DNA sequence: TTTTTTT
C-alpha cells in the first residue's frame, strides 16, 4: 500500500507525530475524528488517515466503518467552517508526552537542518546536507563497492517514474545518482525556504538588547548559502559525502542470491510456496535482474495458452515425453542447485528445435537464459589463465542451450561432468580476476546427426538424456503420414516475437513447476517416463562398441588350440576402431582393464606367467571367416483432448 | 608397495617377454632390448617416445644384469635367454626370467601406543 | 588486461 510514500519524507515525519499521540485516540470515534478533521485541514491527500489506519487500529472501533471515516474526510476536504491547524495536533502530542514528543521531532529533517543553520551561523557544506539528504531520501537509494572497488548506486523504482520497461518494485543501476541530483535542487531547495521563512520569523519578534543584529547576519548568510545548492561542484560534493551515508556493506553480494524470487516485468515472482505469488507494492527483497515478461497466472481458456498448448501436443506426440520434457523445462526458472542432467534432442529436418528452446529462452531473458555455442563441449579445453567469456555466459542463469553442430560432434566428457554436476566452476572473466561460481543451470542441445560418447563409466550416462523427434514439419508436401503436419512460419518468425505469446508460454512454465512441485517433491527422476528412458537405453547401446565388438568379431570356438591374450584383442579392437569412427589414439592399459570386466569375463582366465591365456575365442580378423562351429560368446494412454494436469498413474 | 610393483613396466616386460632360454646363443644388446620394451610399452601402456641411452640404463639396471655382459668389443650382449618376440612363443627349458583392526564402540579415537 | 602471440 505503501502508506509512507518514498517519494514524500512529510508522511513519515507525520506518522512519527501519529505516532506520539496518545492512546486514547486508539479505538474510539470523536476524538479519532477530530483530528482526522484536523489532519485533512492542514493536508488532504489521503496521507494522514492511512497513517492513522497503520499506526493504530484501521476498524477496530466499528468493523466495516471505514466509509463513515471516509465520508467525514470528504466533508473535511469540502469546504469547512472551522479549520484546524498542525499546531493543534503539536500541543497534543507535546500533551501526551513532552520528552518524548522532543525526542521524536530531533531526528527529523526540519530540525537536523536548523540546528545545522544556527550552530554554524547560516554556513551550510557537504556533510550537513548530506545528513539531511539521506535523513528524508534513504530508503530509496543505496550505494555499496563493487569488485572494482567503485562506489556504485542503486534506486528502487516506483510505478509513477521514467522507468525503463520493467524496472518496476527493483533495484536498477546507477553510475551517478539522477534523481538526487534534481531533488537536491528542488525539493530540498524547498525546505530551505522554510528555513528562510522562519529565520524572518524569529526575525519579526522584538529587538529585545542585541539579537537582532545576529538575526540579520544569520538571515544574510543563510541567504548567501542558499545558492550553493545549484551549483555543480557543491552538489558533486554532498553526492560524493552523501556515499558513506547510504552505504550497505552487503548489498550487492546479497543482489541476486534467493533463487526463489525473479523479477518480472510487472514486480517479483515469488515461488517459494505453492501458489506462486506477484509482489507488486514496496518490499525488502534486494533484486536487481529482471525479464520483460509479466506474470499472469495459467489459464487454458486464453487463447495464447490454448495455441502453445496445441503446439506442444504437435511438436511431442508421446504424452510421457511431453510431460518429462515440460517437467524438465519448467526447472530452467530456478536457479540454484539442481539436479545433474542433460538433455539431448536430436531432429532431422524442420522440428520443434528452435521454437522451444528459444521460447524458453526468451521468456526468461538475457539475464536468466542464455544461447552456448558447442565448442564448450567438443573442443578441447584451454589452458585456464586465458579468460573464457564464453564460459562465463552461465554464471548467474538457470538456462542454456546449445544449438550447433558440424558433423556428427564428439563431445568432450570432461567439460560435461564439469558443466552439468552441481559443484563449484573456476573461469576468469576478461580482463578481471579468476574466480569460481555455482552451475545453476537447466542444459539442452540441439543436434541434426548425433553425439558420439567416447566413455562407458557410470559418471556420464548418470547425467545424459536423450530425445528424438516423430514430426516432420513440411507445410507444402504434407502427406497422409500422421507424423507428418502442415507447418505455419509464424511461429518461428511473429509467435515466438510476441509479447502476449510470451507470458503465456512463461505462466505456463510456471504451472508445470508447481506440478512438479507438488506431485514429486521436485526431483525429476522420479519422473516415469518409458519413452526417454528406453530412448537413452538404445542410444547408449549404441554408443558402446565393446559389446558390438565382442559380439560381431569374437566368436565360439569347440575345442580351438589358439591362445588370444591381452594385446591382441586390444590391436584388433585398435583396427576395428581404425574402420569406425576416426584414429582415436587411446591408451591400452585402460582398455585391457575395461575389457576385463566385458562380456568375456566368464571365458577369461590366468597364466603361469601372471597374464591373461583367454582360449578359445578366435578372432575373424576378416569378413564373414563363419566359424563351422555353433553360438556366440555375445549372448546374440493418449490424453482425452486434455493433459498438463494427467496423474491417474502418479 | 602394491601400486609401485604394478607401476614398473620394466619388470612385466622382462616378465612376459624375456625367458631363460638354456644353451641358446641368442645375442641381445642393449640396443634389442631396447626396441622389444619399447614395442612392449607402447603396445601394452599408452603409446609414448622413449629415450633409447636412458631405456638402456632402466633394463640395464634389472634381473637382465645376471644374464648381461660386455662383448670383446665392450658392448653388453644378453647371453641366451631368447625373447618371445611374439605371445607364447616361451622356453620351456629353465622357464622363463622375470620370477613369476575393529572399531569397538567409537572409531574416531584410538590406541595412542599401538 | 586485453589485443596479442604463444604456435
Ligand atoms: N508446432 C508447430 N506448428 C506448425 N509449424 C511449426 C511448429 N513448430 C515449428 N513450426 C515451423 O517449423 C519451421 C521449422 O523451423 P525450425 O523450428 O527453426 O526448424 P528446426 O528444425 O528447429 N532447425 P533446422 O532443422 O536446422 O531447420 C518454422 O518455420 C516454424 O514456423
Amino acid at each position: 500500500l505503501s502508506i509512507l510514500m518514498l517519494h514524500d519524507p512529510e508522511a513519515r515525519y507525520l506518522h512519527k507525530i501519529l505516532n506520539l499521540l496518545p492512546p486514547e485516540y486508539y479505538v474510539e470515534y470523536p476524538l479519532w475524528s477530530n483530528v482526522v478533521f484536523a489532519l485533512a485541514n492542514t493536508s488532504a491527500n489521503y496521507r494522514p488517515l492511512a497513517e492513522w489506519f497503520s499506526q493504530k487500529c484501521p476498524e477496530k472501533w466499528n468493523t466495516g466503518g471505514k466509509e463513515k471515516l471516509e465520508k467525514l474526510w470528504n466533508d473535511a476536504s469540502h469546504h469547512t467552517e472551522k479549520k484546524i491547524t498542525k499546531r493543534s495536533i503539536m500541543y497534543w502530542a507535546h500533551k501526551h508526552a513532552p520528552q518524548q514528543y522532543k525526542e521524536i521531532v530531533e531526528q527529523g529533517y526540519f530540525s537536523i537542518l536548523a540546528e545545522y543553520v544556527y550552530s554554524y551561523n547560516g554556513m551550510l557544506e557537504h556533510y550537513m546536507i548530506a545528513k539531511v539528504i539521506y535523513a528524508m531520501m534513504g530508503n530509496k537509494f543505496v550505494v555499496d563497492v563493487d569488485s572494482n572497488g567503485k562506489y556504485v548506486w542503486f534506486e528502487f523504482v516506483l510505478p509513477g517514474q521514467p522507468m525503463n520497461q520493467g524496472e518496476i518494485w527493483k533495484w536498477r543501476k546507477e553510475v551517478n545518482p539522477d534523481e538526487l541530483h534534481i531533488y537536491i535542487s528542488e525539493n530540498f531547495s524547498r525546505v530551505m525556504d522554510r528555513i528562510t521563512e522562519h529565520i524572518k520569523y524569529h526575525l519579526s519578534q522584538p529587538h529585545e538588547s542585541n539579537i537582532l543584529n545576529y538575526y540579520k547576519k544569520l538571515l544574510k548568510a543563510f541567504e548567501r548559502s542558499k545558492s550553493k545548492i545549484f551549483n555543480d561542484s557543491f552538489k558533486k560534493g554532498v553526492i560524493r559525502q552523501a556515499e558513506f551515508l547510504f552505504r550497505q556493506r552487503s548489498f550487492i553480494q546479497t543482489l541476486d542470491t534467493n533463487p526463489h524470487l525473479l523479477g518480472v516485468g510487472n514486480g517479483v515472482l515469488s515461488i517459494e510456496t505453492i501458489p506462486a505469488k506477484l509482489i507488486n507494492h514496496f518490499h525488502e527483497h534486494p533484486i536487481h535482474q529482471y525479464t520483460h515478461i509479466c506474470y499472469v497466472p495459467f489459464n487454458p481458456e486464453n487463447p495464447w495458452t490454448k495455441l502453445l498448448l496445441n503446439a506442444l501436443q504437435d511438436i511431442i506426440p508421446e504424452l510421457d515425453a511431453r510431460l518429462w520434457i515440460m517437467f524438465y523445462l519448467s526447472t530452467a526458472i530456478f536457479r540454484g542447485l539442481k539436479e545433474a542432467l542433460m538433455l539431448l534432442w536430436l531432429g532431422g529436418g524442420c522440428n520443434g528445435k528452435t521454437f522451444l528452446m528459444r521460447l524458453v529462452a526468451m521468456v526468461l531473458g538475457d539475464h536468466y537464459a542464455s544461447k552456448l555455442n558447442i565448442s564448450l563441449l567438443t573442443s578441447c579445453r584451454e589452458t585456464a589463465e586465458k579468460p573464457n567469456s564464453a564460459f562465463m555466459r552461465l554464471k548467474g542463469r538457470g538456462y542454456g542451450y546449445f544449438e550447433e553442430t558440424n558433423k556428427s560432434e564428439v563431445l568432450n566428457t570432461s567439460r560435461l561432468k564439469e558443466m552439468v554436476n552441481p559443484g563449484d566452476v573456476t573461469a576468469r572473466e576478461l580482463n578481471q580476476k579468476q574466480e569460481s561460481f555455482q552451475m545453476t543451470a537447466t542444459m539442452v542441445a540441439a543436434s541434426n546427426y548425433n553425439f558420439i560418447i567416447d566413455t562407458t563409466d557410470h559418471g556420464t550416462w548418470r547425467r545424459l538424456r536423450h530425445y528424438r523427434s516423430k514430426v516432420k514439419f513440411c507445410h507444402n508436401p504434407d502427406p497422409s503420414n500422421p507424423y507428418e503436419k502442415k507447418e505455419d512460419p509464424r511461429f518461428i518468425h511473429e509467435y515466438i516475437m510476441d509479447p502476449d505469446c510470451q507470458n503465456a508460454f512463461f505462466s505456463i512454465l510456471v504451472y508445470f513447476w508447481e506440478k512438479l512441485q507438488k506431485e514429486y517433491n521436485g526431483q525429476i527422476k522420479k519422473v516415469f517416463c518409458p519413452t526417454i528412458e528406453s530412448e537413452t537405453e538404445a542410444y547408449r547401446k549404441s554408443q558402446d562398441t565393446l559389446h558390438r565388438f565382442i559380439t560381431e568379431r569374437v566368436v565360439e570356438s569347440p575345442s580351438a588350440e589358439t591362445v588370444y591374450n591381452l594385446s591382441e584383442v586390444v590391436t584388433a579392437y585398435a583396427e576395428w576402431y581404425n574402420t569406425n569412427i576416426n584414429v582415436k589414439r587411446h591408451i591400452a592399459l585402460e582398455l585391457s582393464q575395461e575389457l576385463e570386466n566385458s562380456v568375456l569375463e566368464k571365458y577369461l582366465q590366468w597364466s603361469p606367467n601372471k597374464t591373461r591365456i583367454l582360449k578359445g575365442c578366435r578372432i575373424l580378423h576378416k569378413f564373414e571367416t563363419l566359424q563351422p562351429g555353433e553360438s556366440y560368446i555375445g549372448v546374440s494412454c493418449e490424453p482425452k483432448n486434455k493433459w498438463w494436469e494427467w496423474s491417474p498413474n502418479p
